């Protein structure tokens, strides 16, 4: 199946400080249609499911501009401009590409000390 390098594992940045998770893949996740499949995910302590984007760079309806998600075809990144508290949490991201769709991510956004 199609492979997804999940990275980094931990991100310790500063209330202010600029995000950029990884989660690169294995082959092309573009259809012979040209669509692209992959979306990005954020969960807290034991909240809703948080969807920042859902195609590559498009972010939901409600997603500050501070969320930006962009990358080739084989590459996703989760670039943040302003880390505040609330983005702090888990991070990950899943491709809806092939079958079974592949999920990972893992990032963990703590603040530093």
């Amino acid at each position: 199946d199609v492979v997804m390098t999940q990275t980094p594992l931990s991100l310790p940045v500063s209330l202010g400080d600029q995000a950029s998770i990884s989660c690169r893949s294995s082959q092309s996740l573009v259809h012979s249609n040209g669509n692209t499949y992959l979306n990005w995910y954020l969960q807290k302590a034991g909240q809703s499911p948080k969807l920042l984007i859902y195609k590559v760079s498009n972010r939901f309806s409600g997603v500050p501009d501070r969320f930006s998600g962009s990358g080739s075809g084989t590459d996703f990144t989760l670039k943040i401009s302003r880390v505040e508290a609330e983005d702090l949490g888990i991070y990950f991201c899943s491709q809806t590409t092939h079958v079974p769709p592949t999920f990972g991510g893992g990032t963990k956004l703590e603040i530093k000390r």
